[PDB]
């Protein structure tokens, strides 16, 4: 019925046979067979199913009404078995501004086998239409993206992907099947970085495909039979185990951002604030229309450099690390760490300032987060 | 020293911080940083690198006398891994038998990204030099191959791709490390299915690669980092669990393997029996000039399909299921498991019949195995 | 600061050596000395102390303001490690209603060592004080307690304890350190059942003690490393895992236990409910004060065997199987299932009739859980 | 039929369910049902049974020819478990050199209980018959004993036990079942600490208990789930993995342990050498008609504590750490390391020299582990 209900009963996370509360761990290979070719439950080689990995991804297709999931060993592994839909010759339209890895791979490998992109500002959905090739066979978009929150309009871009003949994705990690499912507005696939909110813990590597499409999860089933990038079973069930929690943790995360942004609007060391739930953001009201909630990612202007220093050395409960969607809150400075190999006057005019923080904001209690972060801005 | 101690003590497989005598398992996905590019111990997010996975690529370089090691979710993913080192127009030539994995992952992925493929029979090396195109950059051969175990000079190999600027690979599964070591007969890289012989207990799917050339390793780091289809923690740390016992096993396997031959020969319900350790066997020779040991994969013939299924239901200690390199003996039928796809008149031409049996001999007790396959046998 | 912070920050919970974010799962069971008996970290024998251990006590020691923590491998086994603290000839006072393990600990094995017991209802503390004999060393309380959730005064119990030389011990596994810390009230040990809210996703059997007491401290020490009831490494993991999220779960937890309990009182197929925040409710002041929060374990009696049965089969989200704490919402009938032991008359007696539903209410959507039970008594 | 394979096929380890050629790891504590009291099949509560302990407890049941296994948390939580069959005022023999722990848990714990113990020299088994008390109810014997490997007859032991109504017991953790096995000998009750040999990989602390006793079983049974010292899913799982190599590395540890007494015997720098397998040794005899193979601890005499001392720092192949049973060859110094509580010249009147060296031989190459040990000793 109600998501808190879905998270916790949707898909296949008990045993059949011994009636066990949680999915067993199937650390294993490979399957006795009765008689040559009669498998006993479908499964025969864990490379092709595992019946752990099996459980992790009707949660994923669950959560997210689709109909198939998959999971791989890495969210830039079901990214590239995604763009492993498309031959040599064929054009993939993506945000602008997507995530580091998937431009990284896009333009160091996948262009060395024919394939093309462009990226383009999709916060105006007529740029996608102008951008559309004759070889155009994938639009890919992350709405909101990283780390300024740019907010892309799903259901249009479904729409555009429909009557043109494209395969929709949409990297949905940021959101969470909680708060915005993209398969409901048209989309033909929906993908995450499992690594980040869904297994929630930091603890695991991992990446999460589901589509509604038969013919689409086909291709993608048998993408991953051949080129292997398979999630283990172990992770698979600590995935199950996070994904329990992931309503619960999300609401408190929303609770605590929406706080923190008050404050950050407030304070007067701080400068311009991104993120989605904020009126003046461009396309806020698209993002209210897709999603019934917000990321916990939040980018806001400091001064300089050594103000970005200071305010991650004042803080207690913010903690200097690299990813995401953390219990802990995660504090990071862009220009010197993910966008470092960006030239510096490029960087500055795409926005990402010296002085640029982002947030990941965790579930620490909400006044103790605003108040921590309040006293560090007070030291600049 | 000698390779059962090389076996213990060879890689870095102990914590340095606390001692404990076996690898931690790092079940994290991101580190600590003290201060903004500052990394305690060289670890900034598991995909990029993980300490376990880091074990298990010591041990798996350390073995095959390289300098630097790869975990992938698979011995596909590391294939694949290995193939993404071309480009659009590049060519390949592998040998005419190679895995079904990899021929599917070539003809019907690869392709697509318009790398170009020739299967050609190795076992005369000038058939490799024959077969080189101008756009030839990669040599690619199993030896011995499945499941006829054909044997190719790896040496021969290694000079014919240096002379014509080829990066070449072995795919070392068979054999393991312990028999055989491409990377010192002048190979560029060497991998395995590690959920194979090297975990060694049917419950790891995992690929290795070994190499000793920094700038092909700096290639595939950049792959594996970009395209994601890295080894989690849990299964990096049973690997390493499971190469502790891989000499130990192998040469059981192989003492049952060299009986079991023997009976095979003389049974009069079996033909042709193939395996690199019978003299007759083309290019046996080579292999024991480049092998010290050998794979416990044995094919041989029975007379038609019926007998097959005979045998397999008659034995006790043989176990039907997929894969080899098991604790457990597996047994199969070829024409109707893994080559069932291909018509049945070029099953015969390439000699698949009917009636061949593929067993991977295990580690029971070698009276045991010998005995219980005569009697099956001694049913037909 | 702040609970729901000190969840996040208090304990070590990362990795010094490499910074991960994570306690590294240490699957070890001896450790290397460079010189004999100079430890490099404290860690010469997993069964003495294993760093992952040693990550899930210090998390117990500090949620419960104590300084030392021990993990044992179940609930009874801390308690049998507790009651182990007594020799031959000393007397345990209980409350009357223990859980039942306790019970049959107590009566049915140490009570073979000559340790002597008496249950008495405790809700009235001068019958503690009444109970008391030359030859009593401990105090042994449940707050509250199963399946009808009496509640006993930490505090009194505790001068008690100190007045008459009693080691004092809360079984807190009802309330978890989020809501209720025995240790801060004066008692000398408090002790937890980790499988249940603690560990919170019905994937680990564990127990945890925790102490301030330097004295009683070490002789838990020398009991858990002689007798060698210890929690595993991976278990331990899991239980660091799971209590991250203990806060935002109890308050869930908390929210849906408040609107079924309303729920509860008005329908007409119930009578009695049993739980601490009813006003009326024996000791309800008393739990307030020394509680700021409630147990999510509800009694309530329907009418008959019968009506208990139709409401189990009748409800969408009450799951039917043992324990209590899961993220699932489990429901039981312990005339029928934990209590089946005791005779009917003397089961009716205690107020554990026929028609005693429990459930352990767990983390799905508040409305559902009212909804859903509400239907199902509505089919009585 | 024979070790090898009754290693590799006894005891049930698949899934029935899925085929897994592997037992699947059930991280999991409770079990649905379908109605009040009807499970699916047997589980209900983990500490009571779990289906992957099930798996362990099956194994080691099927090595020792026995009917019922108990997987406990430690080797001395299963020897706790096995005194505990026992009351106040009961009275125990065992042999007089046991385990440091066995020792310390008997005279420091369950002598607080009532239980009396006395430990005399069953070399002779006269000593036994005299030591027998109207209190007597159990003998428990190690053989051989640590670290000076004194053997005592386990048949004799068994026949003067049925004769005077003793529960016999025998620790089997230095044999292993692959080389002696109690319960055929008249033994009631064989143990382990898995933690050595079993497990074998030295990264499980585990207990293992077998029995042919139908009504001892059922004690074992109810004293396991009421004081709950059960060993964990994983553990159980990874002794499953690493007892299917037991007999490989038993024969490899034996052939070095004969090559290494040979050196040992014939070098200068060595005094008495103490191991069942030297003729001269005390029970010699009775060894080999109660085992057919050895244990891999072997200890022997330098001059004094400084030449031990430099023998551990000129070894490349033996590592200092405690325990025994690892694939590593371990060495340490009683009096330095176990027995540096016992003053010294009551050591030096037990023969625990300060120059007595105990090394435990792995699996590394025999002529490795040889020249090592002989080149250490010639720095001597
Ligand atoms: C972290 C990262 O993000 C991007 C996206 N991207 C591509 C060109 C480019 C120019 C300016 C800016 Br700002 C971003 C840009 C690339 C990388 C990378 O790791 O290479
Ligand atoms: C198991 C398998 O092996 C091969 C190799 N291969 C490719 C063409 C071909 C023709 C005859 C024979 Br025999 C083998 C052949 C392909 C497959 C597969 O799964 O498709
Ligand atoms: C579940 C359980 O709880 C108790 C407590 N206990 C002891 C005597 C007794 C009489 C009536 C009632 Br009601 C409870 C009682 C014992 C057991 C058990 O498993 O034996
Ligand atoms: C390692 C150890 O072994 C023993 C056995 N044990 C008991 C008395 C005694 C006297 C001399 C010698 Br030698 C051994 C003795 C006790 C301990 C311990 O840790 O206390
Ligand atoms: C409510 C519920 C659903 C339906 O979810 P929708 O958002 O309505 O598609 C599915 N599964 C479970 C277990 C549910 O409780
Ligand atoms: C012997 C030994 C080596 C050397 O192996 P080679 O086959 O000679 O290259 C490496 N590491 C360890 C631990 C060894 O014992
Ligand atoms: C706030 C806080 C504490 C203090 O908790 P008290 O309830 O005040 O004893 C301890 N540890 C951490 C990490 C905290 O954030
Ligand atoms: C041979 C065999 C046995 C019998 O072992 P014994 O030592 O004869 O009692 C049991 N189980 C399996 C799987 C065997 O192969
Ligand atoms: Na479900
Ligand atoms: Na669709
Ligand atoms: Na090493
Ligand atoms: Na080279
Ligand atoms: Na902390
Ligand atoms: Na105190
Ligand atoms: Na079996
Ligand atoms: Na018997």
């Amino acid at each position: 019925s109600n998501k808190k209900t879905k998270l916790i009963h949707g898909g296949h996370t008990t045993d059949d046979y011994t009636g066990a509360v949680t999915t067993p761990i199937y650390q294993t290979s490979t399957y006795l067979q009765d008689d040559i070719g009669d498998l006993r439950q479908g499964y025969e080689y864990s490379r092709t199913a595992n019946p752990t990995r099996s459980s992790v991804e009707s949660v994923i297709a669950t959560l997210e009404n689709g109909k198939h999931g998959f999971a791989f060993s890495s969210g830039v592994a079901a990214i590239s078995a995604v763009v492993m839909l498309l031959d040599k010759g064929d054009h993939i339209i993506l945000n602008s501004d997507v995530y580091g890895g998937t431009y990284r791979a896009l333009t160091k490998v996948f262009t060395r086998f024919g394939i093309e992109v462009d990226f383009v500002d999709t916060t105006h959905t007529d740029s996608i239409v102008q951008a559309i090739r004759p070889t155009t066979k994938m639009l890919f978009i992350e709405t909101p993206s990283n780390p300024l929150l740019r907010v892309t309009d799903i259901k249009k871009s479904a729409e555009i992907a429909k009557e043109h003949g494209l395969i929709s994705v949409v990297d949905n990690t940021f959101m969470t099947p909680y708060y915005q499912n993209p398969l409901d507005l048209g989309i033909d696939i929906v993908l995450h970085s499992a690594t980040k909110y869904l297994g929630g813990h930091s603890d695991v590597v991992a990446g999460l495909v589901a589509t509604s499409d038969d013919k689409l999860a086909e291709r993608l089933a048998f993408i991953s039979n051949s080129t292997g990038g398979i999630l283990g079973p172990q992770d698979s069930y600590l995935l199950v185990r996070g994904i329990k929690t992931l309503g619960l943790r999300m609401e408190q995360i929303n609770r605590s951002v929406i706080e923190i942004i008050k404050m950050l609007q407030a304070h007067p060391a701080v400068q311009q604030v991104f993120h989605p739930s904020i009126e003046s953001h461009l396309n806020h009201d698209v993002h209210m229309a897709q999603a019934d909630g917000h990321t916990g990612v939040i980018a806001f202007e400091v001064k300089n450099t050594e103000s970005a220093k200071q305010l991650i050395k004042a803080t207690s409960y913010y903690t200097l690390a690299e990813s995401l969607g953390a219990v802990e809150s995660l504090i990071s400075v862009p220009a010197l760490m993910t966008h470092a190999s960006i030239p510096a006057d490029i960087r500055a005019k795409e926005g990402i300032t010296d002085g640029l923080v982002r947030i990941s904001v965790g579930i620490e209690d909400t006044e103790d987060l605003v108040d921590d972060l309040k006293q560090a801005l007070d030291t600049l």
